[PDB]
């Protein structure tokens, strides 16, 4: 068991860290107050959105191509054709908005409720509800959801859970694979996912007052401290 200590990574940011080995009964929590507070999921919702898009048949697989509509958006890399998988890696909002519209209100509502995704409130709008809007989920709830994704106990087809986990690969190392997703907006910084290291798997959520990139950085530093992730050798 790991004697977690992470205060040194949160000196300049208000934040929380939730982490749980999959055989452990409960997560370890830094800043329990913030860990139980629900926040807009921002781009971390792409994990659930992709599962639901695949389950409903709104998209075919991780290679389902959608065509750029020629509208120049804020991030250059968005201004080209994308797939479900490249859309998750590059957090391509327009792809996932198009998918959400195809899923539609009734199916999205059902599946968001079925997986107990925070307050389950998508009334903010079918392609808007996850960005600083009506839907909110706590860091503890993200870990509960991602634990079920990892252990394949969500009410999705096995194939769809395996597809989405492949789409989430963030770092590949000799003895580990990090899976995860950043979220940013309205000073809510997320990094959520799980790390497989040898025969142990840790489900995690980092949430700060700050950005997704900052949350991801904090996460890497914690995982490195405890040798779940290799150092920069
Ligand atoms: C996801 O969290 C957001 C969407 N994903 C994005 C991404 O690039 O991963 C962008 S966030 C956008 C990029 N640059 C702006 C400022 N960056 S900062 N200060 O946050 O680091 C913000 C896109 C909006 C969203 C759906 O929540």
């Amino acid at each position: 068991s790991i004697a977690w200590s992470v205060d040194e990574f949160f000196k300049n940011r208000e934040g929380t860290f939730v982490i749980q080995e999959v055989k452990e009964k409960s997560p370890w929590v830094y800043n329990k107050k913030r860990a139980k507070e629900r926040f807009a999921p921002q781009s971390t919702f792409k994990v659930a959105n992709a599962l639901i898009g695949l389950q409903t048949g709104a998209v075919r697989d991780e290679y389902d191509i959608k065509y750029w509509d020629g509208v120049k958006r804020e991030i250059d890399n968005w201004n080209r054709d994308h797939t479900l998988g490249s859309g998750m890696r590059d957090s391509v909002v327009w792809y996932y908005q198009a998918m959400a519209r195809d899923i539609g209100e009734e199916r999205m509502n059902h599946w968001v409720k079925a997986i107990h995704y925070g307050n389950k409130d998508i009334s903010g709008g079918i392609d808007q509800f996850w960005l600083s809007s009506t839907l909110r989920i706590s860091p503890i709830e993200q870990v509960r959801f991602l634990k079920q994704l990892y252990e394949e106990t969500l009410p999705f087809d096995l194939k769809n859970m395996r597809t989405v986990k492949r789409m989430m690969v963030q770092e590949e190392e000799k003895h580990a694979t990090l899976y995860g997703k950043t979220g940013s907006g309205s000073d809510i910084g997320w990094y959520v996912g799980f790390i497989k290291h040898e025969h142990k798997t840790y489900i995690l959520a980092t949430n700060i007052k700050g950005t997704g990139i900052e949350a991801k950085d904090i996460t890497y530093r914690i995982l490195k401290k405890y040798h779940l992730m290799e150092a920069s050798v």
